[PDB]
């Protein structure tokens, strides 16, 4: 069966909810739902379900040309008062998509025509339409499957326009996808996928050596980075090694001891030995990462001070912050208490735990005690929000979130970011930045704040950068070139040309 490939994933599609995150992966909710208009690499956008559009000198109202030959999934017709439906749906909701500033823009949303769609906003928004082409909250299910009139309180049957249809889902085993027969754009060569839940890489790498596994797409975790390179030195697989796409690195919570002073915080930028970890953990496959954003990250190539591996800058400026060593101790002590800070990660990671542990015995060594809590993934994003941490695993979103997105989610409350930055004095004037960065029509103005928040964060130390990390890919040769989508966090199924 070429027109059919099974590939794999750590876990279920989820629900498919078009406007709920976790646990509804991304990639899928990519596959069965559609935006109003399309991302592309150069940065811009192309009309896709919105033909065409039209907007207010003032720039608040805009008004889209749908298109009229496009059919839900189930029969039923796609027009502007579904959208309006689900616009609707998705800001009834608007408190937890306050990550994302478009949602509180929103002034209201309303359907002329029945296929004219308007909309405005209390601004002007230049990040109006990138923000439309995002894989989610913005996209559409039929209105005829809500759980009364909300999405927020689940949904009946994912339904869209997608070219993807999930045909079956099964707990824990797999998840299968047909190809939608009744899509309105170009006819996607495979008509089935099919995914295995397999959450160990180890799994994952034997499954794909087995013959039964078509392909292997993910990120820094897909399988084992040294089998990876064991993999792509054999004839008869194929792999891919993309170039960076977003930056991994610990969180520290300036709002808690003792990660709330700079001192301890710019000291264990200077413990850590990056390459070393990097070249130990992530088998040299991944690069070092000195900021928060790579330099090769709109508006962030800066100039930034890299923090070196340096013990010895290390333990003098903790020192100098008033932690001094005790006779007979290991571990440094000020006005009573040890330098401990506990450092919080998926227990069940094996990547995490790695580096986790090489971290620890790094620390160790300028008189810093960190305990490792391995937990399951639902503790970890409970104490990202709750703000119940010393330093955390954590990861930018490459593009386009990054970076303004991004920044933009650093204000919220609801999240690590947020968190990690509050006992900041420059908290209150950063997130009016982060503000005026997303306001402003002045690309000048615009240089200038990324620079002044970017600058911050990393003088202050808020992060402790690791790793740019890629994506990889492991398939049959058959398939040819994978390709990859300008949206980071999508697979492009539909441009994968068998044999
Ligand atoms: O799914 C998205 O579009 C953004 C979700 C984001 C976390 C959040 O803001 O709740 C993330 O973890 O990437």
């Amino acid at each position: 069966a070429p027109d059919e490939i099974t590939t794999a994933w750590p876990v279920n599609v989820g629900p498919l909810n078009p406007h709920l995150y976790t646990p509804n992966q991304m990639f899928a909710q990519s596959m069965v739902y559609e935006p109003l208009v399309k991302y592309q690499a150069d940065g811009s956008v192309i009309p896709w379900l919105a033909k065409s559009w039209t907007h207010s000198e003032d720039g608040k109202t805009w008004t889209f040309t749908l298109r009229d030959d496009v059919k839900f999934s189930n029969g039923e017709p796609f027009d502007a008062e579904a959208a309006a439906e689900n616009f609707r749906a998705v800001l009834d909701n608007r408190q937890r998509h306050a990550w994302l500033e478009l949602a509180n823009q929103i002034v209201d949303v309303k359907a002329l025509s029945k296929t004219e769609l308007q909309i405005t906003l209390k601004s002007a928004y230049y990040p109006f339409l990138q923000e439309l082409a995002l894989p989610r909250p913005f996209r559409f299910i039929a209105p005829s499957q809500f759980k009364n009139h909300e999405t927020m309180n689940g949904i009946k049957a994912p339904i869209g326009t997608g070219p993807w249809i999930l045909q079956e889902s099964k707990l824990n085993q797999y998840d299968v996808f047909v190809r939608n027969e009744n899509y309105w754009g170009e006819k996607p060569a495979i008509k089935k996928i099919t995914f295995n839940v397999i959450p160990d890489p180890t799994t994952r790498a034997v499954a794909f050596e087995t013959g039964d596994i078509d392909l292997l797409y993910g990120n820094e975790g897909l399988l084992p980075l040294d089998t990876f390179a064991r993999f792509s030195q054999n004839p008869a697989y194929h792999t891919q090694l993309s170039q960076p796409i977003e930056t991994v690195m610990l969180a520290l919570n300036t709002a808690k001891a003792p990660t709330n002073e700079l001192a301890v915080r710019e000291a264990l930028n200077y413990a850590v030995n990056k390459k070393s970890l990097i070249d130990n953990a992530l088998y040299g496959t991944q690069q070092v990462a000195d900021t928060l954003f790579a330099p090769s990250v709109p508006y962030a190539n800066l100039g930034l001070k890299p923090s070196q591996y340096d013990p010895q800058k290390a333990k003098a400026l903790l020192e100098k912050a008033g932690w001094t060593l005790p006779a007979g101790k290991d571990i440094r002590e000020k006005n009573g208490q040890p330098l401990r800070i506990e450092l919080s990660f998926i227990g069940t990671d094996a990547l995490s735990k790695s580096m986790a542990e090489i971290i620890q015995a790094d620390m160790r060594q300028i008189g810093a005690d960190v305990s490792l809590i391995g937990e399951e993934e639902s503790s970890i994003y409970a104490r990202q929000r709750d703000g119940r941490f010393g330093m955390i695993f954590h990861r930018t979103w490459g593009a386009p979130y990054d970076p303004h997105a991004f920044l933009s989610s650093m204000r919220v409350p609801s999240h690590a970011d947020f968190q990690a930055q509050q006992g900041l004095a420059d908290k209150p004037l950063i997130d009016k930045e982060i503000g005026e960065v997303l306001a402003t029509h002045d690309e000048t103005q615009r240089q200038a704040l990324y620079r002044d928040i970017l600058t911050r964060l990393h003088d202050e130390a808020v992060y402790l950068p690791i790793s740019y990390i890629s994506m990889m890919v492991v398939s049959k040769p058959e398939l040819g070139n994978i390709p990859y989508a300008p949206i980071a966090t999508e697979i492009p199924f539909e441009q994968i040309k068998p044999v």
